[PDB]
This record gives structure tokens, C-alpha cells and sequence, in this order.
């Protein structure tokens, strides 16, 4: 189903939305410093959100620019980083913010991803990083740069 | 199809899920204070978790159980309360957690509600509350303990 499409670069960063017509993520929504927000990709033809496979589920952020590592830095826009929100442990839906680490927290079991260091696991099980997004802005707008640079998930 | 069909109660809250096996959310993982988690509803029998009807979207979060108004204690189970996360501006989900007045915040235009207070609209455009799921404790795990209070996200 178009639903369950992969993501692919070029797709359009939409909030996760319920019912009705989804909102891109625009750059100047995203205020440096704030919690991340859930995202999913669009296809930019066809509009279809992608919300049906799991696996497209992304953690958006903007950071400081001069905060980020430079290999963390080289795929974000503007201090904008995303990433898979796939708990890499069990596959739970990497849905928090801890403040004081500016860090993603899974409620399954702890998890901690260090954002700015590359999603570096600092807390918990997940046995690796979930994989950044490339992320650019076109006419405003959060767009897919590339493919994830990683295996999404629970990885056999 | 299975993976639609509306929260019911007795269903089971699970932690939202990429792909595999779904966690059910246990009184005792949820610290009181801190932030929700965003959770689905799964049919007790059958382990469908009903993920691919965004109307089912819950943000679950523990208060200590004297800051909650009378009316919201009424559907808490030791503290903890859920609601329907779809925002009722125009269906975002309610994604983030407002560390300073214990709210959700939706990102999309900043509705935020008063989770203590019934989810009352204390900042953006929403037109009225998120609705209030009642929930219980059975057997150490939290369950739906009858249907949403009101109408669920944007009124059509
Ligand atoms: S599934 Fe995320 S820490 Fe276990
Ligand atoms: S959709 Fe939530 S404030 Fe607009
Ligand atoms: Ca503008
Ligand atoms: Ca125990
Ligand atoms: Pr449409
Ligand atoms: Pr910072
Ligand atoms: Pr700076
Ligand atoms: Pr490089
Ligand atoms: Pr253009
Ligand atoms: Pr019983």
C-alpha cells in the first residue's frame, strides 16, 4: 500500500499527524533548543504519508549549529537533525525528551540517545545509535537529503 | 481491517511500537512526574495492537494523585491518567511534554493541555480539550477502563 512505502530522499517532513491533511515541518517552526518532534516522510508527488511502516518513523531537532559534532553536522540543515525513532534494543517508539542531556529517551526500557554526538548510546540496552537522516530545506521546508545512513530498528 | 478497528475497553496500553512484539505498559515503569508516553490500545485476546487507527493515538503520564482535579481522579488509576492524543485544532499528535506546567504540547501550532485539569486548552488554537480515556490497573498493567469521554480530534 502507499502507506507502507519506504522512505526515499526528496520526501517532505510532515508532524505526526492523526486524522486530516498533514503539515510540512518548516524550518522556522523549529526553535534551536526545543524537544524533538515526531516526523514522518511524504511523498512530494502524490502527498501519501508514509506512516503506515514503522520503519519511517523519524525524531526531528534543531541543536545549536556550533553544538553538533562535525560528522553529525555534515547532515543537518541549519542545526536541524533527525533520526530513525526505532528503538535499536526492542523497537519501541523512541518517544522522549530528557532535557538536561538534550538527549532521546525509549520508555521501554531506558534507552538514551545522545543527539548532537550522533545518537551515541549513553543509557540503557540499545546495542548501537539509531541511524541519522540527511536532512535539507527546500523553499522552507524539512526535506529527506538521503537514505538513513544505518539499518533502521531491531537489526537479526 | 484488525490493526483499525477502534480502542475498546479492556484493551490493553502497549508503548507505541515500531515493528515486533508491543510492551504493555505496567503501573510500576511509570514514575510519577515524568513526561507521558505516547501508547496504543491492544485487543486483550487476539494481541492486535490497533496502531493503524491514529484516532486510537493515547498519551499516558503519572500525576501524584492529589494534584488531579476531582473530575479527572474519577477516571485515574493511581495516579496515572490517559487521553486521546490527536490535537482538536487540526489533528496533530500531541507529541511533546511542557516540563514546567506537566501539559502536552502539540507542535504544530502550540495547543497545549492542562493534563491535571482535564486537558483544558491553556495555550494555542485547539477548540476544546483532548478527551480523557478512564483506565484501570489488572494485574499490574494498565487497561482501558471504558470509552473516550468525548469526541476524538477535529470535529467534521
Ligand atoms: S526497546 Fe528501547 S530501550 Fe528497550
Ligand atoms: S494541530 Fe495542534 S495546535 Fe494546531
Ligand atoms: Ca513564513
Ligand atoms: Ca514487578
Ligand atoms: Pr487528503
Ligand atoms: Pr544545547
Ligand atoms: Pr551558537
Ligand atoms: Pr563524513
Ligand atoms: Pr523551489
Ligand atoms: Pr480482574
Amino acid at each position: 500500500t502507499p502507506e507502507k512505502e519506504p522512505l526515499k530522499p526528496g520526501d517532505i517532513l510532515v508532524y505526526a499527524q492523526g486524522g486530516g491533511e498533514p503539515k510540512p515541518i518548516r524550518l522556522e517552526e523549529l526553535k534551536p533548543g526545543d524537544p524533538f518532534v515526531l516526523a514522518y516522510p511524504m511523498d512530494p508527488k502524490t502527498k501519501v504519508v508514509k506512516s503506515g511502516e514503522a520503519k519511517n518513523t523519524l525524531l526531528v531537532a534543531r541543536f545549536d549549529p556550533e553544538e553538533l559534532a562535525p560528522e553529525v553536522a555534515q547532515h543537518a540543515a541549519e542545526g536541524v537533525v533527525a533520526y530513525s525513532a526505532v528503538c535499536t534494543h526492542l523497537g519501541c517508539i523512541v518517544s522522549q525528551w530528557v532535557a538536561d542531556e538534550e538527549a532521546a529517551l525509549c520508555p521501554c526500557h531506558g534507552g538514551v540517545y545522545d543527539l548532537r554526538h550522533g545518537a551515541q548510546v549513553i543509557a540503557g540496552p540499545p546495542p548501537r545509535p539509531v541511524p541519522q537522516l540527511p536532512v535539507r530545506v527546500e523553499d522552507g521546508v524539512l526535506v529527506a537529503a538521503g537514505e538513513f545512513l544505518g539499518p533502521v530498528g531491531v537489526q537479526a
